[PDB]
């Protein structure tokens, strides 16, 4: 049994449904890679802040959960290859004339806090997705940096009070799974999955269904 590791707080990537199950993109996907790899799974929830550190302690197998892969988590972990194309960061503000510069508000340990890091914005960091959407909306940060297809239903929802600003910001490597760097095995029957569904048009379809027609396939 394989213990299929993700956030629950990430639509459409991932979320927990009102059953209390886990769902979104990543559920179809790890569930679908699982029956192709001839492994059962099991889904746990955690947070992003300790995901990585509890794949590597044990408490699950995996991380599938819109990571990019990236040559820092590198050091410390190992990933499939892609299963998403590499998307686009972005801001998103209340208002077009947000000041970019000002403070910007990205999720702790993600390369969108990693970018604002480095810019001349201040960067604020906060634990979960959606308390970095209810800074801006409260007017605790000018807007927040974060992935694009993330973003995209959240402007769509917003009757008009979120929207783009700037410009797209091309990060990271294309989300990929997870796997401790002892578990080279394991990541084989994922890679072997993964490029399964590539060769013959179901992984193209999913991305579609969950991100759209327009959505970036391979
Ligand atoms: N793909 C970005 C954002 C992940 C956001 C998870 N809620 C990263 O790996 O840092
Ligand atoms: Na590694």
């Amino acid at each position: 049994t394989v213990r299929m590791g993700t956030e629950g707080a990430y639509p459409p990537y991932n979320f927990i449904n009102d059953a209390g199950e886990v769902d979104g993109f990543e559920r179809e996907l790890g569930d679908e890679l699982c029956k192709r790899a001839g492994l059962t799974c099991e889904w746990v929830k955690n947070d992003w802040d300790s995901i990585i550190p509890n794949l590597v302690s044990g408490n699950y197998d995996t991380i599938i959960a819109g990571m990019s892969i990236t040559d820092e988590r590198d050091e410390v972990i190992d990933f499939t290859q892609n299963y998403i194309p590499p998307t686009a960061s972005s801001y998103v503000a209340t208002s077009d004339g947000a000041d970019l510069s000002g403070i910007v508000a990205a999720q702790t340990a993600t390369i969108q806090a990693g970018y604002i890091a480095e810019s001349g914005a201040t960067l604020v960091e906060f634990a979960t997705p959606e308390e970095t959407i209810a800074a801006v909306r409260n007017g605790e940060a000018d807007a927040v940096f974060a992935d694009r297809d993330y973003l995209v239903p959240i402007v769509a929802e917003s009757g008009g009070e979120l929207m783009f600003v700037g410009d797209d910001v091309p990060l990271g490597g294309g989300v990929g799974m997870g796997l401790r760097e002892s578990d080279g095995e394991l990541r084989g029957k994922f890679d072997a999955a993964i490029t399964s569904m590539k060769e013959d048009g179901t992984l193209n379809t999913m991305i579609k269904k969950w991100f759209g027609e327009d959505a970036a396939v391979y």
